[PDB]
Order: structure tokens, then sequence, then C-alpha cells
């Protein structure tokens, strides 16, 4: 029961014996059923492993750093006193031993310390030293739009540029040793709507100014979209709040706020939505989860119009009104070696209990990765912009034809690392080896 063009990248995986592959497309739904056809397939054999809890929670897996105990620190390369491995007769130790495949999800957000920590873990952990992650073969999830990681400053920053020139996870010295073979999906739909809108994008990419003109003579327009329809973007959490909350009180009907019951460890920064949901009849909200009966999808928006303590009804945009909400709880996953078989097995520490919607008057970039929006209105603080989330703000959408910015960008905030430009034009191959 596998989608049309799910099941031939996913074989083009599982077959050969090569042990790494990157997986890349525009990512959330439609990209997730593959991430859970390979972890369902992979029962006996695999660990899925993100770079942030957030990242790990919609993976359905834990994040590397509480897997491998790795310290909240820079990690040295191959250093022993960052990098340790468990003691013998271990439960971590049992576990590397017996997992064979590695899935990490969110790839682009994989610092290169990160991915040179896990292969020096594995490694010294198998004792095969000579031969990359102890032949363990790594099946990567990401997709180059997302990056990049965070690289405080300082010496710790030198300690970046010195040991590996960059911070990206393609510049780990373990690709000396192994080829990344590379499968692009990239045919959620896109695009073949506007093949211009996506030249746009890549000639802003490169850095050409004139495409930078064009851009403005086509998008300036005032602050606030007094149009139907119109999402707006903020680069960062704290700004878009204010505004939504601003729109929720202004409305003509009684508020009812939800619960959120925990039933194990979880972690604030790991929530997957608000802790305290106060919503009104008519308030717009996002879907943030794939109904078990096929009636809604985990990011389609539309409007409250009844609420009570234990269910509210949305109205979609796309297909009219269907749906009455059912809060799920969810999915706090570290794993463990238990002896069913010597194999993988899982165990849950916690869960996260709520109706799923975000207020969606306003997301955020973040927030809104992996989703396709009808029309939306990029608002700006006028200038964040080294290497910035310009991309990544416009090619939420599939036509130059509904974009509405304040602040018409310069093209400093327009420009792809150099770094990365090599290596997307470089995995197009489909097979990617660093130069020397």
């Amino acid at each position: 029961g596998l989608s049309s063009e799910q099941q031939r990248a996913f074989l083009a995986v599982t077959q050969t014996p090569h042990p790494a592959h990157l997986i890349t497309g525009p990512a959330g739904t439609g990209k997730t059923t593959l991430l859970y056809a390979l972890q369902e397939f992979y029962k006996g054999r695999a660990v899925t492993l993100a770079p942030t809890g957030t990242a790990a929670l919609q993976a359905r897996g834990q994040t590397v750093h509480s897997f491998f105990r790795f310290p909240a620190r820079l990690l040295r390369y191959r250093h022993p006193e960052d990098i340790r491995p468990p003691g013998p007769h271990s439960p971590l130790r049992k576990a590397i031993e017996q997992m064979e495949v590695l899935i990490l999800d969110e790839v682009g957000m994989v610092r290169v310390d990160l991915l040179e920590a896990m292969d020096w873990a594995l490694r010294k952990t198998r004792k095969r030293l000579e031969e990359p992650f102890g032949g363990v073969k790594v099946l990567l999830l990401g997709d180059t739009r997302q990056l990049e990681p965070v690289v405080p400053g300082g010496e710790e920053a030198l300690y970046i540029a010195r040991t590996w020139g960059g911070p990206f996870f393609f510049q780990a010295h373990v690709w000396e040793e192994v080829a990344l073979r590379v499968h692009r999906l990239w045919e959620s739909q896109r695009q073949r709507e506007d093949p211009l809108f996506a030249e746009l994008l890549k000639r802003l990419r490169q850095g050409d100014p004139q495409a930078l003109e064009t851009l403005n003579r086509a998008a300036v327009r005032p602050d606030g979209g007094e149009e139907p329809g119109t999402l707006i973007l903020t680069p960062r959490r704290k700004e878009a709040d204010a505004l939504n909350l601003k729109r929720l009180e202004a409305l003509p009907g009684k508020p009812l706020e939800y619960q959120a019951q925990v039933k194990g460890e979880f972690a604030e920064t790991d929530f997957p939505t608000e802790a305290a949901l106060t919503l009104k009849k008519g308030a717009q909200v996002i879907l943030l989860r794939n109904d078990p009966l096929g009636e809604y999808f985990n990011g389609d928006l539309g409007w409250v119009e009844d609420l009570e303590a234990e269910a509210l009804a949305v109205r979609l945009k796309r297909n009219g009104r269907r749906v009455v909400i059912r809060p799920f709880v969810w999915e706090k996953i570290v794993y463990t070696y238990d002896s069913e078989r010597e194999e993988i097995k899982p165990q849950v520490v916690g869960t996260f209990r709520q109706v799923p919607v975000r207020l969606a008057w306003a997301l955020t970039v973040h927030k809104a990765q992996g989703l396709t929006l009808d029309k939306v209105h990029l608002e700006l603080g006028r200038g964040l912009f080294a290497h910035g989330q310009l991309y990544v703000a416009l090619t939420r959408v599939r036509r130059l034809q509904d974009l509405s910015l304040s602040r018409p960008i310069a093209p400093t905030e327009l420009l792809w690392r150099p770094e990365v430009e090599v290596f997307e034009t470089r995995i197009q191959e489909g097979i990617w080896q660093k130069s020397h």
C-alpha cells in the first residue's frame, strides 16, 4: 500500500549494500509517509534520530544527543573526552551492536561536528575503526533548503572553521571515505505551475541583482494584507503571536481555553503546539495532524465555528466544512534494547495531549516549513539576512501572483552560502564526493 513515486525511491535505497543515501524533497506531508514506510519496514534493524527535539517528535524518533549521550557543547573531531562509548555490557552498546540502519531526519539542521561525533561513536563502539560507521547503513533525509545550523562565535567558531571550514553536515570528513548516494524526489507537486517562479528563486539564490529588481517591481506592497485568504509570515516566533492575539481578541465571540495533559517527560522546548490554546468562534486555525479517518490533513487551514470542552468544529478552506477535531496524545520516544529477539525495540517516555490547532492568522516561517499555502504576506523587521530566511519564505507558495511583502528586500538577504551552491549543483549527479 505504497504511493506511486515513493516506492521507486524506497526500493532504490533498500537494495544496494551501499551504506549512505540522502533523500531530498520539499518536506512534511507526502514526504513523511515514506519515512513511516521505512521505519515500519526496518522494524528489526533501524534507529530513527534527529538533531533537535522538535524534529525528533515529528519523525517518531529520539534526538541524537539524548541517544548517544553527547554533551551540549562543541563536539571536537574524534575527541575521546567529548565522544565517550558506553561501558561494556551496556544497553547503549547493545543498541549500537544490533542496529544496521540509522535514519537521520532533517539532516540540514545537523551540524558537521554532530555527524563526525556520530561517526566516531559508531566506530569506537562497534570496533570497526577502518570502515565508516562500522559498516552501518546511514539513511539521511533532508533537503538543501532548511539550512543552516548555529555556530555562536569565538574560538568555538574558529574550531569549526579550522577543522572543517564550514558548519554544514556535508563537510564531515566521512564523505572522503563514502560516496553519498543521492535520491531527490522533489515531486510532491513541485513545480509545474510557474517554472519562471522557480527560475526567479534560482536567480536570487545565485545573487543576480536585476532579478531582485524585478522581484521588487512585482511584490512591493503596503504593510497589512487587506485581501481575503492572506497568511502573514514572520522570521521569528515572538512577533507573529502578538499579531495573532490582536486578531483573536477583536472577535465577537466567547473564548474557550483548552488543556494540556502530559503523562511523562516532555520538555517545554519540544512542545509541538501551544500548551494554553485559547480559541474563539470564527478563529482562523491550521490543522497539525493527519486524520486517521482520511477527512483532513496535517496543514490546510480553516475556521472554528463551535468550541466545547473536548470538541470544536472547523470549516476547511480546501474542501468546505468537513470536520470535528479529535484531540491527540503523542509520542515522546527514547530507544532501549529489550530482549524480544536481541533487537530494536522502542519505548515511550512521555505524552502530550491536546486538540491540534495553532492560531494561523500569522505563522512563523519555521513552523510553516514543509507546507504549501494559498496567499502570503511577508512582514519584515528590515534585515537579519546573512544567508537569510529569504529562499524559504518565498518558496512557501507556488506562483509569483500572491506574494505581498513590505520592505523591498536587499540582495545581501537573498543569497545562498557558496559552499551550499557547490554542493547543490554537484548532487544533481546522484552521488557526491568531497573534493580532496
